[PDB]
């Protein structure tokens, strides 16, 4: 049975895909920016990941460069691959990823992060200002 307390810990929560249905990160291995932009401060996932050359995606006249479009193993677009003056933030998709909840056996599958009932972390990459060396 379930026999459980909460459900709202990102921790009982976990991302796979939806192609496939590969554990790619876990809710709590997870970081948001101003609870506007969620990126994906995994190190361990740039293995679990692969971008494409594609500019399909990734766009010059912009603030935010890109990469390409981040697909999983099998192939399945995660989302994208930002940079911020040649930074690193894995911006995944819901909508291309599956949450399955550890407290009871069942997976549900959402669309946007807004959509998880789960509450998230808040961690902003401004904070280090150091390696800043572009204009
Ligand atoms: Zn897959």
């Amino acid at each position: 049975g379930p026999l459980g307390s909460y459900k709202n810990n990102p921790s009982l929560i976990t991302f796979l895909c939806k192609n496939c249905s590969v554990l790619a990160c876990s809710g709590e291995d997870i970081h948001v920016i101003e609870k506007m932009h969620h990126v994906n401060m995994t190190p361990e996932f740039k293995e679990l990941y692969i971008v494409r050359e594609n500019k399909a995606l990734q766009k010059k006249c912009a603030d935010y460069q890109i990469n390409g479009e981040i697909i999983c193993k099998c192939g399945q677009a995660w989302g994208t691959m930002m940079v911020h003056k040649g930074l690193d933030l894995p911006c995944l998709k819901i909508r291309n990823f599956v949450v399955v909840f550890k407290n009871n056996s069942t997976k549900k599958q959402y669309k946007k992060w807004v959509e998880l009932p789960i509450t998230f972390p808040n961690l902003d990459y401004s904070e280090c200002c150091l390696f800043s060396d572009e204009d």
